[PDB]
């Protein structure tokens, strides 16, 4: 199966408002699907008010040189870190060029946050199914290395950060531009 990793465990008190701002750029990732070794670069701009999240998502597929630009919209969980949501496709002018699609979701969970680095888990979902998971380090500069407190984090699920991709080594191309003017 595609099922999603057990003891993703929401941060305590994060802080929305400095996480839910500006631009976060993914620096390691952990696909768990071991197959599943396309290069990609990731950047997402989250925003969150009166309970929801609005977040606009940029994708580059290293392998095959094609970007593609989403929204993702859902309820914030009381716990204030976790939120599921359904998602859109735009283009880079933030045009809806394909509607959600109501089977599909995808869950986030902020796991851990310090400084100008973060750790999310991502559970994608189809008829609210587990369809797979990703763990993703994020930090405001493409080019850092996460805070050790990310790094505690993983510990605490058996994880460690080599077995993630480094992405700073691939050919990355962002759109940093889609997302610095999210929801201007
Ligand atoms: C951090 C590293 C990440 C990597 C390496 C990654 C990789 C991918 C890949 C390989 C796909 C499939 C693209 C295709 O079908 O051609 C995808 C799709 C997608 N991912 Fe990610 N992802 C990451 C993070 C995230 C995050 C954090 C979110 C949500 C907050 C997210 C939401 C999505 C969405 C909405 C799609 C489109 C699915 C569809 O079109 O059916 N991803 N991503
Ligand atoms: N294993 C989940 C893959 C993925 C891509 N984008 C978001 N999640």
């Amino acid at each position: 199966p595609g099922e999603c990793s057990v003891n993703v465990i929401p941060k305590k008190n994060l802080d929305k408002a400095k996480f839910f701002s500006g631009t976060w750029y993914e620096t390691h990732y952990l696909d768990m699907d071991p197959q599943a070794t396309e290069k990609f670069c990731f950047s997402f701009a989250p925003r969150e008010s009166g309970g929801t999240v609005k977040e606009a998502l940029y994708h580059f597929n290293v392998d095959s040189k094609v970007s593609f630009y989403n929204t993702g919209t859902g309820p914030l969980e009381s716990n204030g870190a976790k939120y599921t949501a359904k998602f859109n496709t735009v283009d880079k002018k933030g045009k809806e060029i394909k509607p959600a699609d109501e089977k599909y979701s995808y869950t986030v969970t902020v796991i851990e946050a310090a400084k100008q680095s973060a750790l999310i888990h991502i559970c994608l979902q189809e008829d609210g199914k587990d369809i797979g998971d990703l763990y993703s380090v994020l930090n405001r500069n493409k080019n850092a290395l996460p805070n050790k407190k990310i790094k505690k984090a993983l510990n605490k699920v058996s994880l460690v950060l080599t077995k993630f991709v480094v992405t700073k080594d691939l050919d990355c191309k962002y759109d940093d531009k889609f997302l610095s003017s999210w929801q201007k």
